[PDB]
């Protein structure tokens, strides 16, 4: 019935940030929703624990989830490589959005973004499952470390994850 909570605890150079939390539209998108619960709590046996955010352009969103090649390039989902788009029932209407990168149609993997401006262009091509809870004081912390081009100023990392009641 309830949808569930996942925290990230936030370092900028190793030094704790504070902590973002986030609903998960279980309800509305289960497989995409169980994908990225699974990598923060990391009962698979991998997932998001001490990965960073490696794109982040203000007035956009912050990107993270390649813990194979941290950079952009990587990460895979708990159903192998990659996965469907689930469903575009969710749009990014705003902040605190938080939604599947991909590659192409039909190319989930483990990579995630915080929107943090409005960017309706990704409807219906990037699948929405989720949105920040608490911290998105710190999401905005966050997004002051990133840039233009996306690189990062500092090492934003996921300190520690999971889930909360
Ligand atoms: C705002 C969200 O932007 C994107 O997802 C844009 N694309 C990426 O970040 N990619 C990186 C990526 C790679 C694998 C996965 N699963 C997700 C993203 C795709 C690159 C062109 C090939």
């Amino acid at each position: 019935m309830v949808n569930p909570t996942v925290f990230f605890d936030i370092a900028v150079d190793g030094e704790p940030l504070g902590r973002v939390s986030f609903e998960l539209f279980a309800d509305k998108v289960p497989k995409t929703a169980e994908n990225f619960r699974a990598l923060s709590t990391g009962e698979k046996g991998f997932g998001y624990k001490g990965s960073c955010f490696h794109r982040i352009i203000p007035g956009f969103m912050c990107q993270g989830g390649d813990f194979t090649r941290h950079n952009g390039t990587g990460g895979k989902s708990i159903y192998g490589e990659k996965f469907e788009d689930e469903n575009f029932i969710l749009k990014h209407t705003g902040p605190g959005i938080l939604s599947m990168a991909n590659a192409g149609p039909n190319t989930n993997g483990s990579q995630f973004f915080i929107c943090t401006a409005k960017t309706e262009w990704l409807d219906g091509k990037h699948v929405v499952f989720g949105k920040v809870k608490e911290g998105m004081n710190i999401v905005e912390a966050m997004e002051r470390f990133g840039s233009r081009n996306g690189k990062t100023s500092k090492k934003i990392t996921i300190a520690d994850c999971g889930q909360l009641e």
